[PDB]
């Protein structure tokens, strides 16, 4: 697999790689687990928050997808939701997350199906879309953070979020903690 030495070659090659109209998940998924993470290169994005993960918007890809980086505190999780028809990967730059995948609700209501149940490693990168599941992230520590690279295509705005009690989901705008390292509004 070709290795970017430096998050700006992966950049670089995912522009080429989702110029076309068809992606390759499998060699997408490579390339970026290929890259071996260094602090020195996305630590401007790095913007952390006492009480939620963030969101840093990186690059938007010419239009393509969204590469963003989410800095996850102490014990910091996301919600089960799912991924408004994209492809989403994401990659393990710092610490550990604990991924949980769930099954879709029905019309009735009773709790959530677990499918799946993993922790990413090192520099791993995982994949996902709606057709695999809906989904739930953890950074595993609660004493040290993770921090994951996160690439959609097509970008998306908002997601829906899942009540692991009952399967009842409600819209949620997605924000940015900031964009290009620069803290938003
Ligand atoms: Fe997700």
């Amino acid at each position: 697999v070709l290795k970017p030495r430096t998050l700006a070659d992966l950049i670089r090659i995912l522009h080429q790689l989702f110029a076309g109209d068809e992606v390759n998940v499998e060699e997408v998924q490579a390339i970026m687990e290929a890259y071996e993470s260094d602090p020195t290169e996305w630590a401007m994005y790095a913007k952390f928050d006492q009480y939620r993960y963030t969101r840093n918007l990186v690059d938007q890809g010419n239009g393509k997808f969204n590469l963003m980086i989410l800095c996850w505190g102490e014990g910091h999780g996301s919600s089960i939701h799912d991924h408004t028809n994209s492809h989403c990967f994401l990659k393990m730059l710092q610490g550990n997350l604990k991924e949980t995948l769930f099954a879709w609700p029905d019309k009735k209501s009773n709790e959530m199906v677990k499918k799946s149940e993993r922790v990413l490693r090192e520099n791993q990168c995982a994949y996902i879309n709606d057709s695999i599941g809906l989904h739930r992230v953890e950074n595993i520590s609660h004493t040290e953070p993770a921090v994951s690279l996160h690439l959609y295509s097509p970008p998306f705005d908002t997601c829906h979020a899942f009540d692991q009690r009952t399967g009842h989901k409600n819209k949620v705008t997605m924000t940015f903690h900031s964009k290009f390292g620069i803290r938003t509004p």
